[PDB]
């Protein structure tokens, strides 16, 4: 039986939350905290997987003009590699490629994408392979503003997907379903950097809507 709650982070499956700051880089971040699960889950090793190498060379995305988490995994499994965030360190501003193969931290052997809308393929690809990427609808004042409790808003809008975030888990505070939540905003948003949010109500926030994970 798939567990009733699953939390990467009590594993030592998640690095710190980061700062995207001022550039349109949530793909990358979302991108890197599920490569960072495969690769402790496979070599034993947690670190830094560097955003910048993906935004300043997947060139089928739009670098801080955003991108898609997809696009991430192929160039990752077409490059053979991406950096440390040692080695390749983030600036969030666009610069040329620089990615050395000397500085490599992980490989990819290709991703798999969530069924659209379906909320059980998600729970259990969280409980099976580890921390899934996935995009929300994160536009509210109401998101913007979460500081504790399941984030629950009729308003959100599952078809108008515009924020790119990690899942590392999901299960169940007093009667309230949810996920667990990884955003890229500093550790001074929402609860230290998470939102837990509502799981198995109507696909709230389009949160299995876009989901994907990286198999190494
Ligand atoms: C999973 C999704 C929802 C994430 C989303 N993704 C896109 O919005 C997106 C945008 C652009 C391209 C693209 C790929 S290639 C190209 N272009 C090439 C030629 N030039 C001329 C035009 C642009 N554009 C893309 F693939 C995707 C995203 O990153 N976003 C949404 C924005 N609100 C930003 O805020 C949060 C995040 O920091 C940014
Ligand atoms: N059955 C379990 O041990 C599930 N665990 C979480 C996990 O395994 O990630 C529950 C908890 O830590 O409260």
């Amino acid at each position: 039986r798939a567990p009733d709650s699953v939390d990467y982070r009590k594993k030592g499956y998640v690095t710190p939350v980061k700062n995207q700051g001022q550039c349109g880089s949530c793909w990358a971040f979302s991108s890197v905290g599920a490569l960072e699960g495969q690769l402790k889950k496979k070599t034993g090793k947690l670190l830094n997987l560097s955003p910048q190498n993906l935004v300043d060379c997947v060139s089928e995305n739009d670098g801080c003009g955003g991108g898609y988490m997809t696009n991430a995994f192929q160039y990752v499994q077409k490059n053979r590699g991406i950096d440390s965030e040692d080695a390749y360190p983030y600036v969030g501003q666009e610069e040329s490629c620089m990615y050395n193969p000397t500085g490599k931290a992980a490989k990819c052997r290709g991703y798999r994408e969530i069924p659209e809308g379906n909320e059980k393929a998600l729970k259990r690809a969280v409980a099976r392979v580890g921390p899934v990427s996935v995009a929300i609808d994160a536009s509210l004042t109401s998101f913007q503003f979460y500081s504790k409790g399941v984030y629950y808003d009729e308003s959100c809008n599952s078809d108008n997907l515009n924020h790119a975030v990690l899942a590392v888990g999901y299960g169940i505070q007093k009667g309230n379903k949810h996920w667990i939540i990884k955003n890229s905003w500093g550790e001074n948003w929402g609860n230290k950097g998470y939102i837990l949010m509502a799981r198995n109500k109507n696909n709230a926030c389009g949160i299995a809507n876009l989901a994907s994970f990286p198999k190494m």
